[PDB]
């Protein structure tokens, strides 16, 4: 019938940044809720990329890896990509220009939105979270291997979500967008991009199922400090 | 199937319904779908909503606490298939801060959800409940107002409940929230307090919520991210 509509996610963006850095939910589990979308890995082993169907992990020290089917994620986003609008650009295109693209056709800020990249980007600013260590800390103090890499020229493909500014702490505020390159051996959490030229689909979502962690590290967990935005603004 | 269907599921949000959103198309029966038990407002904030043994009423401000039908439509509402994992009986008088303890004390953890229904005698117990509206559609404060609060005494009832993680206040109404209608069915409402003379309370966790946003222009063009929020939420809804 009527495709799966539904923003998945193994939850909480809140619980990441409070400390929680290991669930059970695995990649496989993953994929059984979407062929599409984005997170991180157990002890924030790096960043996790899914579309069509396929899931990377993009890890600290440059590279990347295909996930196996059993690892596991303390937080992760998927839905069954099924873009309603497109958009073709021969004249180079800022990260902005992108986010201007999406919100003319989806004004609304109350809505979700998975969107999709696929072509050449001039440059691109990623960051990657490092596997860690106990006692797991905040999001914020993450060592900090925050350093900025850089890309050039490079073909690849880009998976994002757009979350209600009044979500987050649930999710990642805005747009949230991760990079793999098409050689599948770089890429990483995009703080900045501009496109050479490229496809960009994307759509509208309006359901969201969150799925609450039942292990005790997830339970004992503060997920409500008022610290929050400007710290998950800061990931 | 083979594993549990529980979920918490809502026609969303409490900041769309707090910003002046009084109208979904969700009808009552594509909430029963969803569960067998929970609460909420109808249309044009026309009373208050509860659910329990797949039973669904209209508590109204009028008071003429009727029956809901199928096709109602509602902005709002919170639904579960009610599973409860404990069940405890109260022999002596226990007030609403009593009933929150034993629950508090189960489920210590804030960041999973609870559904908690109680049958038996109250000995006292306090509603407000909302009146239906007329264009346009404001903010719940502005209340224009028949918002009385009633109170009711020595009424066997049945109350059904919701207990949300206080870092989703917005999403839904953070922290406990109950609904009443007494064991006449012409009576009850949204709670504010209650006193228990004796009765049976039965709850238990849920680890999954499933949110449903509406598509309506009405909703689309709401602000659901405003200083007032959590403030404007407890005042709305005590
Ligand atoms: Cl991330
Ligand atoms: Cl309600
Ligand atoms: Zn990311
Ligand atoms: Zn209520």
């Amino acid at each position: 019938q009527h495709p799966d509509s539904v923003i998945y996610q193994t939850s909480l963006m809140s619980a990441l940044l409070s400390g929680v850095y290991e669930g059970e939910t695995t990649i496989a589990d993953l994929l059984a809720h979407g062929d599409f979308g984005l997170g991180t890995f157990n002890e924030l082993d790096g960043e996790m990329i899914a579309f069509s169907s396929q899931v990377y992990q993009l890890r600290a020290d440059g590279s990347a890896r295909a996930a196996k089917p059993e690892q596991k994620t303390p937080f992760a986003v998927m839905t069954w990509f099924q873009p309603q609008y497109r958009k073709t650009f021969d004249t180079p295109v800022s990260r902005q220009q992108i986010h201007d693209v999406i919100d003319q056709q989806i004004p609304s800020d109350n809505l979700f939105c998975a969107l999709r990249i696929d072509g050449n980007f001039r440059h691109a600013h990623t960051r990657t979270v490092p596997r860690q260590t106990p006692p797991y800390r905040a999001m914020t103090d993450v060592l900090d291997d925050q350093p900025v890499f850089r890309f050039n020229q490079r073909e690849g493909v880009l998976v994002g979500f757009r979350t209600p500014q009044h979500m987050q702490g649930i999710n990642v505020a805005g747009y949230h967008e991760h990079f793999i390159t098409d050689d599948r051996q770089g890429g990483g959490h995009l703080l900045d991009y501009q496109l050479e030229s490229g496809v960009l689909t994307f759509g509208e979502i309006h359901k969201l199922m969150i799925d609450l962690p039942a292990d005790s590290a997830f339970l004992q967990a503060n997920l409500h400090p008022s610290n929050l935005d400007a710290a998950i603004r800061s990931v």
